[PDB]
């Protein structure tokens, strides 16, 4: 279990999300090492959900793989034979260093972002669905009447918000205003690009018995190229929301996939927001449980006995 990674200046530390540590390699070059810690209610968890960050970045390194013909990503393409740990300081490969590192990093090129979060919808639940009771809108469209909680939207919808630099919030927008925050050609390549990538893994977790009702992507552009990268982390628990399809049912709330119990737990207690909580450990082993079953559902590899 690694809540915290400590490389001791060998790289330079960029800075801590709330799961991953970002480290600089080069000026082109990041390693993104994916930690084992958990938020709820916008607070992280004191302890952590052991090998969580592993998990998440098997999860990603699939579904990197499984859309590779569809969309450019920012990995380093590792030489036949090597490891990331030939890419990296000698040092690194020491069992002190390598341990925090193993199985739970991600060498990656740096690029220039467009600035939005690409969110993509296939049902509606959560900010959607309150605006939709509302205004019968989401982001400013008009959506048929009639729908009803958790239910598919006919297409799936591109729903951006700003991407807020530090101090301040993300605003959601509508597909107009993105046009004109990054150019009305680029913002329709983006919501083309983003939709026939959601639909594509949405469809393919879906047969495997899950849910995946919303995505957060993001993208970076290569500027000589013109090509939009797929960057951060894509399609896991921590950037969508995922269902478990076998309980799914319309005009109801979904459980959470990854977070029912230790969500139930907390709010029970009304420790939701407050800082420096502990799990106990019956939360813990229920939660690890579901990210190994999202891994091994998706995958179709066992983790384990
Ligand atoms: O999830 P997080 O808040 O830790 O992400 C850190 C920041 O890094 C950005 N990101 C993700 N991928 C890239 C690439 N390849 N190049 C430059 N920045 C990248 C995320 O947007 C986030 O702001
Ligand atoms: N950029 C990278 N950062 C971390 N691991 C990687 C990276 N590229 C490939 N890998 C992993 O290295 C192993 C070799 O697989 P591959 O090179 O895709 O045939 C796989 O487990 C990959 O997921
Ligand atoms: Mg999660």
């Amino acid at each position: 279990s690694i809540t915290k990674t400590e490389l001791d200046g060998i790289l330079p530390l960029v800075a801590r999300g709330k799961v991953r540590d970002i480290y600089e390699v080069d000026a082109g070059t990041l390693l993104f090492v994916a930690t084992d810690r958990i938020s709820a209610y916008d607070v992280i968890m004191e302890n952590s959900i052991p090998e969580k960050g592993i998990l998440l970045t098997k999860l990603s390194e699939f579904w990197f793989k499984f859309l590779s013909n569809d969309v450019r990503n920012h990995l380093v393409d590792i030489a036949p034979g090597k490891t990331i740990f030939d890419y990296l300081p000698a040092k690194l490969s020491e069992p002190k260093y390598k341990t925090q590192l193993e199985d739970r990093s991600l060498l990656v090129h740096k690029h220039k972002l467009i600035p939005l979060e690409v969110i993509v919808r296939g049902y509606i639940t959560g900010s959607a669905w309150k605006e939709y009771v509302k205004t019968g809108t989401v982001h400013g469209l008009k959506q048929p009447q009639g729908l009803k909680e958790s239910q598919e939207f006919p297409e799936p919808i591109f729903t951006p918000s700003t991407k807020a630099e530090q101090g301040e919030h993300d605003e959601n927008i509508s597909p107009a205003q993105a046009a004109e925050l990054v150019g009305e050609d680029l913002s329709r390549r983006v919501a083309e690009l983003a939709v026939k990538l959601y639909s594509k893994c949405k469809d393919y977790a879906k047969e495997k018995g899950i849910i995946i009702a919303d995505t957060k992507f993001e993208f970076g552009i290569d500027e000589k190229t013109n090509e939009i990268i797929l960057v951060d982390e894509v399609l896991t628990p921590d950037s969508s929301r995922f269902w478990n399809g076998a309980s799914y049912k319309v005009g109801e709330s979904q459980d959470s996939y990854d977070k029912q119990f230790l969500r139930d737990w907390l709010t029970a207690n009304k420790l939701n927001g407050v800082n420096g909580v502990k799990m106990p450990q019956d939360i813990v082993d229920r939660t690890r449980a579901k990210y190994i079953e999202a891994y091994e559902t998706l995958t179709g590899s066992k983790w384990s006995h």
